[PDB]
């Protein structure tokens, strides 16, 4: 009954974004997209510690879907055989049955197809929820991820001037609680399930043993730094599906901001330090002024250094003396 | 020598809240209300785990109080003989003197009367505040609640048009204490004061044992569950005395958030979760689209479906299948 | 080849702030102030706990550097030969090289000139940085203050109205992690060095021991109490390096706060509390209305109370009954 035009939507892993158009002259299309839910164990730290992931698509987090208000969006959830329990999924930027938690409940060898209407624009956290107790272990097993809804004419200031931005970045953050045994060192599992007495015990203290972007500590540093060029406009997309969250660009800032990641609402600008509130996602914009390396942090600085959660940028281009200069190098005190 | 009407308010225990104006033609009255504060042992989950309570009429929150810009509020406090503990009132909608607390301390068998100018719009938190560390101790045991300062022309969005909530209900949330023995298991205790050296210890380590709403695992749940109706404009207030809080209406939005609950500040629109700051009450407005339950939850899921702090909504209407629809229920995978 | 005059600042030791200009007919100078790490054993508490510290200038927090938009800012760190470990500074108002670590690390013997342009208003955290690990050790051991970069007009409403100050107080608040020993006494050590596997181990666990204001309890009371009179209008900056903190004047308000501490951004009106997220420095301004005793806290109570995190104000000035008033004084229930 629903005639529209359809359009397929391939997904790439994060940091990276699908492409898409900010401004757009398409009216609504149903865009449709697909994930697959992947149980299995994954290496968190430089340590060699395992966790019980629970993942979309493979990843922590769970992709950045992208679409434009008006438009509809359908999943098709797919829970494949080799998986151990039922799952489901929550969007926030959805209207109805829990999200569309209601809807979309299978079991092992199922899958299903929603279809929701965007009518909030911002970016938005999903996750699943598939009943209870069970919804706070899926979430920090890793089940989350976020959708961008953009308004048709691109983002705006708030006062009229279009903003665009050269790259988008998702950066999710994930809070995990792995146990310890009587010496002190990380519980290892062989199963999500066996996993779970231990974890929720852990959960309720409410203490994170590590706090990473990307599902591991360290995942984007090195080889897989995010980059950039000085007069880049980089947007960074920032979620937390269960625990708040304070991002902060060591040696930048947030120019503008959507700290609830709302774009009806104008932006703040000039920002140190944001804060995403757990169940939340939002984005910060930076034009780049200066080359070399950055890091991109909670402001929580035990949980940056000592918990994992740190990225690194590094940006190319010239040094801006007027802004930043090395008067004196270290020399002896006279 | 302070000549204006007089009208007294029969308060309700929450999350219901007394009859009221939005907007109003009345002008500056002396409001008139009553809190008798009643120390009691209560049953906070399902399991039985006992608390040593101290509340404002006999409830946690203590009721709502609603005035306009402008009243004058004047409290009797009542401390019966039959409590053990001084106690006193300090509201944060109110000028000078710690809120009132350094005019309201009251040993049982006292009573005093308090008037304060409601010069600030918005809602606030009132809570007892003895002294020392009485201050926490009274408050994370139940004595907090919240007064709501409308402006005298009702609501608005910050753009000139009018937002009339068709039905408000008010959420307020408690971090609890609960220490346990050596076996693992909830202790209960004969008097707030023999509850108080371990009760004390635990609050110092920051960690909550329970985090409800309306004083009780499940309070509004079932029979007790928030109602509404597709088409109905529902405003909830959320306070939280001591620790902040994110409130996530599963399933909808807050169409407009005061989150920092103050009406001289335009509404944010569009939001997913939003965030109280503990020592304050925010705002929530929301028009209900679709049909079913709804959770109203603090989006640590953690603390919302392991330590209590998840309400429900049951919402009568038509479903919208433009909104959200099933396209493919359930099925094997092709 | 920078051409400009140049000004020294003398810096003052929080709670108050040097002496300056709010709106300036100055136009750009190179503004020199020196800061000298110390790094000293000091008592925290009146039980007489003591701290291995390390403090820019001997205080904590470190002083409030105070400039206008456009300035440059030159500072001279100075590591005296007397410390023990190699020390920066990262300022959060400025751009490039990780905030100037990346250009300040110096050894003890050596001291280094940094250079910045203060292209961003607002109030700013500053903070040593070292690398790695010794980042949050060094911040939570008390090695952080601020910086306001104020427009050359002054501070304004968003609605076109100035906003001036009639003084300025820097309050900086500083978690604390003093590890205990089996008695559950508070341990103490020779060195900061011979602190740090114990305070790392406790520091991961994210729960502090002490929240103080100004360094040490009760650090901002008695004869060190904040003060005003009746009609003043009190700027209060707070910074918070590390952790979120939830400011709360107790028996006012924030007339005009900005949370996020960025004054191209309106400020919210009327706030009861408000919200510094950690990494981050926010402001609010307060007429005072009533005279009396205040209490200034972060609104989680047991960090007030218990921890350490209050100060007062002592106000001078005239009652006014109208805002507040005992109507009948404590009396027998009839
Ligand atoms: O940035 C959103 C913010 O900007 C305003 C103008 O101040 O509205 C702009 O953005 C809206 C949403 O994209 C557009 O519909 C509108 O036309 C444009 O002026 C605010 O109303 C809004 O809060
Ligand atoms: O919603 C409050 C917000 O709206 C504005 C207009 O943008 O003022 C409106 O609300 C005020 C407080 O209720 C009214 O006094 C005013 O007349 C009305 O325009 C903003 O000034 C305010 O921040
Ligand atoms: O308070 C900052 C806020 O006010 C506005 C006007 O609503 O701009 C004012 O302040 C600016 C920064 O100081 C001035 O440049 C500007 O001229 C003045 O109108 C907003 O644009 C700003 O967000
Ligand atoms: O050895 N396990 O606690
Ligand atoms: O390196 N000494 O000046
Ligand atoms: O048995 N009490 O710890
Ligand atoms: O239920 N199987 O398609
Ligand atoms: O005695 N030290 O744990
Ligand atoms: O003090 N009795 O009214
Ligand atoms: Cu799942
Ligand atoms: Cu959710
Ligand atoms: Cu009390
Ligand atoms: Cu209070
Ligand atoms: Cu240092
Ligand atoms: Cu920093």
């Amino acid at each position: 009954d629903l005639k529209l035009p359809r359009q397929k939507v391939e997904l790439v892993a994060p940091p990276f974004v699908h492409a898409h158009e900010q401004a757009t002259k398409q009216g609504p299309k149903i865009v449709e997209f697909k994930l697959t839910i992947e149980e299995k164990k994954v290496v968190i730290d430089e340590k060699g510690t395992t966790f019980q992931a629970m993942t979309f698509n493979g990843s922590m987090p769970g992709p950045l879907m992208v679409v434009h208000e008006g438009d509809y969006v359908e999943t098709t959830l797919v829970n494949p055989a080799t998986n151990t329990m039922p799952h489901n999924i929550d969007f926030h930027s959805a209207t109805g049955a829990l999200g569309g938690g209601a809807l979309t409940l299978i079991n092992p060898g199922e899958q299903v197809v929603l279809r929701w209407k965007a009518t909030k624009t911002g970016v938005f956290v999903y996750h699943c929820a598939p009943g209870g107790p069970m919804i706070p272990w899926h979430v920090v097993s890793g089940m989350n991820g976020a959708v961008m809804v953009l308004p048709r004419d691109g983002l705006n200031d708030g006062k009229g001037h279009a903003l665009k931005y050269d790259k988008v970045y998702y950066v999710g953050e994930q809070d995990m609680y792995v146990p310890r045994d009587e010496k002190g060192n990380f519980k290892s599992y062989d199963s999500p399930g066996e996993a779970f007495t231990d974890t929720e015990e852990m959960m309720k203290k409410l203490i994170p043993s590590h706090v990473v972007f990307n599902g591991k500590v360290g995942a984007l540093t090195g080889k897989n730094a995010l980059t950039a060029n000085v007069g880049e406009n980089v947007l960074i997309v920032h979620s937390q599906a269960n625990r708040d969250s304070r991002p902060h660009l060591i040696g930048g800032h947030g120019d503008y901001v959507w700290e609830t990641g709302k774009f009806g609402n104008a932006p703040e600008v000039g920002l140190e330090t944001w804060f995403i509130r757990g169940g939340s996602a939002g984005a910060a914009m930076y034009k780049f002024m200066q080359p070399g390396i950055y890091a991109y942090v909670t402001h929580n600085l035990i949980e940056a250094a000592d918990l994992c959660a740190t990225a690194h940028f590094k940006v190319e281009g010239k040094w801006n003396d007027d802004l930043m200069t090395q008067v004196k190098a270290p020399a002896e005190i006279p």
